C-alpha cells in the first residue's frame, strides 16, 4: 500500500509483481499444462475463451470511444485490426475459430456462443462494462496483464504437442501470433501506465484495477472448473441439458 | 427447454414465467446444504457477507431502471422498492435488517459494510444485473425482477429450517426473511402487470424468458462462487496465498 509516490521504475515492479496472481497458477490451467486435462475439458476451454476473444475488440472500441486523444487512438486501434483481421480470412478471432477446429469443434460451436458459461460470461462482460464506464487511461492500463501473457502462450506451445498429440497442427497459430502482438501492446500499455500513474493515489488504484483484471481471469477458470472438472454446470441438480442464457442481451435482440 | 411460437395470452404467459421456477437457486446444492443442516458456520457467514453485496445493489439497480423510465406513474410505484431497502428513518429498511442478520450469525456490521469478503465471482454476477438495468429498456429491466415470484418460498424455507439446525443464529436475524414474504408479493403484482402488458408478441415473450434465465444464472453463479470458496477450499488464488487478495472496490462508482 503505497504512501510515497513510486517512480516510473519502482511502479513497474509493483505491476509485474501482480503476475504472481496471474491465471497460470490456476489448477485448471495447471492440469492442462501437465496433460491431465480431458478432451471435453480442452473443448469447453476453447469455446468459453472465444467469448473472451470476441470481446477484446468490443472493449478496445469502448476505450477508443472514451478517449479524445487522436494520437492514442492511432495506436489503440491496432489491437482491433489484430483481432478482427483486415479482410475475410485473417484475424486473432478467425485464428481462434481455427484453434476450435483443431480440437474437433466446428465454427458454429464457437460462433453460437452456446457453450459459454454464465460464470465466464459475467467475468468477461465486467471487463467490457469497465472499459465502457472508466476513464480511458484506466481501462487502457487494465490491458496490462498482457505483460504475463507471452510466458503462458509459450507454456502451451511447449506442452500440448507432447501431452495432447491429437490437437491438429494449425490451431497453435494464435498462441504464436500473440508472442509478439502482446509485447507490442504492452509497450504502449506501460508507457501510458508509467506516465499517467503519477501519484500515490493513482498508483494504488491502478494496482486495484489490475487485481480486478486478474480476478476476472481467475473467475473465468473457476466457472470452467465447476462445469468440466467437477461435474457441476449450471442447473446440474435439475437437468443435464444446457439451460443457461446464451445471448448478449443488451447488444443483440 | 421450451419455445413459444404463437403469442401466448397474458395469463398463459404468466405461467410460462412461473415454469422458469424449476431453475431457481433453491435447487443449488449450496442452499440445499444450508437447508438440510449441513452447512458450516463459516459457510453461513460467508453467504451472509456475500449476499449483502446483492442487497445493496438492489436499490442501485432499481434506481437505474427509474433513470431509464419516462413514465411517472410507473416510477411512483417502482420507487417503493428503494424505500423498502434504504428505509426512511435510520435503522430501518432491508439493508439494515440484512446487517442485523449479519450480527445474528456472529459477524460485525463492518465485516459486511467493508465488502472485503465479497468474492469476485459474486461481484461480477451481481454487477451484471446492475449493468443490464442500466442499458436495457426499462420494461425489460423491471421484468428481470420477476424471480421474485419464487422468493417467498425460499425465504420461508430458511425460516422453517434454520432455527432447528443452527440455533446459535439469533432470533432477530430472521426479520429480513420474514419482511420479504409480503414485499416480494407486492413487488410481483406490479412486475407481472408490466410483463403481461409489454410482452404481447411471441418475439418479446421468448426474449423475456431468456431475460429471466439470465437473472436465474446470476443467482446460480453467486452460489457457485460461494461453493468454490467456502465448501471446496478453493477461493481465488488459493494455490499462491491463503490471504484474501481479490479486489474489494466498486471501481466505477468510488475511488
Ligand atoms: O491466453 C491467455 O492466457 C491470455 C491472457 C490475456 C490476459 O492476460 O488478459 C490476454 C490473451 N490471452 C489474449 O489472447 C489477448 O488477445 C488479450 C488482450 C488482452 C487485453 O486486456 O487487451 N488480454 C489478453
Ligand atoms: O434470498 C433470496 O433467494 C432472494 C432472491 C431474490 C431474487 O429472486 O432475485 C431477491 C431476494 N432474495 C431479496 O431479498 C430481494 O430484496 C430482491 C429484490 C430482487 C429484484 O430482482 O429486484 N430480487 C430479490
Amino acid at each position: 500500500l503505497i504512501t510515497d509516490t513510486l517512480s516510473p521504475q519502482a511502479f513497474e515492479e509493483a505491476l509485474r509483481a501482480k503476475g504472481d496472481f496471474y491465471h497460470i497458477h490456476h489448477p485448471y490451467h495447471i492440469a492442462m499444462h501437465n496433460g491431465d486435462a480431458t478432451r471435453k475439458q480442452i473443448q469447453g476451454w476453447v469455446a468459453n475463451r472465444f467469448y473472451y476473444q470476441t470481446t477484446i475488440p468490443l472493449k478496445d472500441a469502448a476505450i477508443m470511444a472514451n478517449c479524445p486523444d487522436a494520437q492514442t487512438r492511432r495506436k489503440w486501434v491496432q489491437r482491433i485490426l489484430d483481432h478482427d483481421g483486415s479482410h475475410g480470412e485473417d484475424g486473432g478471432i478467425e485464428a481462434w475459430l481455427r484453434l476450435g477446429e483443431a480440437v474437433g469443434l466446428s465454427r458454429d460451436d464457437l460462433l453460437s456462443e452456446r457453450h459459454v458459461l454464465p460464470g465466464v460470461r459475467f467475468a468477461v462482460d465486467a471487463y467490457l462494462n469497465f472499459a465502457r464506464r472508466a476513464c480511458w487511461q484506466e481501462a487502457a492500463c487494465s490491458s496490462l496483464t498482457e505483460l504475463f501473457a507471452p510466458q503462458i502462450h509459450q507454456s502451451r506451445l511447449d506442452s500440448w504437442p507432447q501431452h495432447y498429440p491429437w490437437i491438429k497442427e494449425e490451431g497453435y497459430f494464435y498462441f504464436r501470433s500473440r508472442l509478439s502482438q502482446a509485447n507490442r501492446d504492452v509497450e504502449h500499455g506501460l508507457a501510458l501506465a508509467k506516465a499517467y500513474c503519477d501519484s500515490a493515489e493513482k498508483q494504488n488504484r491502478m494496482l486495484e484495477i489490475l487485481q480486478f483484471k486478474l480476478d476476472i481471469l481467475w473467475s473465468m477458470l473457476d466457472a470452467m472448473t465447476m462445469a468440466y472438472a467437477l461435474q457441476r454446470p449450471p442447473y446440474h441438480t435439475v437437468t443435464d441439458k444446457a439451460a443457461w442464457h446464451t445471448t448478449r442481451l443488451v447488444l443483440e435482440h
